């Protein structure tokens, strides 16, 4: 464990959870909602908590990123080890369908649906910061 960034390799963006529940991604490093807490449940699942307002990282039915302020079983997400030192984050409430944790290049959130396994979108490479 410990606060880390997750870096979207699609447009070099930190994965955000602003205050309002609003999931997007930041270029800006000094960014106070950037530093997450990763947390294993299980073996497989993540929660992914802002260390800054203790919101989890959710995906709601339609696939949308949000910020939950308590953790429901939208909140939890398969970490997956890949390629490069890349993680890959399946939402588990939707693993079946491979709804993935995403960013568009423009740093908004790319909705699980419109996520696909080799997508730079979906690749997330977790920092250890300070
Ligand atoms: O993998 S892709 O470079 O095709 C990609 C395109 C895109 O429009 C959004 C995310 C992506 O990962």
């Amino acid at each position: 464990k410990k606060p880390k960034l997750l870096y979207c390799s699609n447009g070099g963006h930190f994965l955000r959870i602003l205050p309002d529940g609003t999931v997007d991604g930041t270029r800006d490093r000094s960014d106070q909602h950037i530093q997450l807490q990763l947390s294993a449940e299980s073996v497989g699942e993540v929660y992914i908590k802002s260390t800054e307002t203790g919101q989890y990282l959710a995906m709601d039915t339609d696939g949308l990123l949000y910020g939950s302020q308590t953790p429901n079983e939208e909140c939890l997400f398969l970490e997956r080890l890949e390629e490069n030192h890349y993680n890959t984050y399946i939402s588990k409430k939707h693993a079946e369908k491979n709804w993935f944790v995403g960013l568009k290049k423009n740093g908004s959130c790319k909705r699980g649906p419109r996520t696909h396994y080799g997508q730079k979108a979906i690749l997330f490479l977790p920092l250890p910061v300070s």
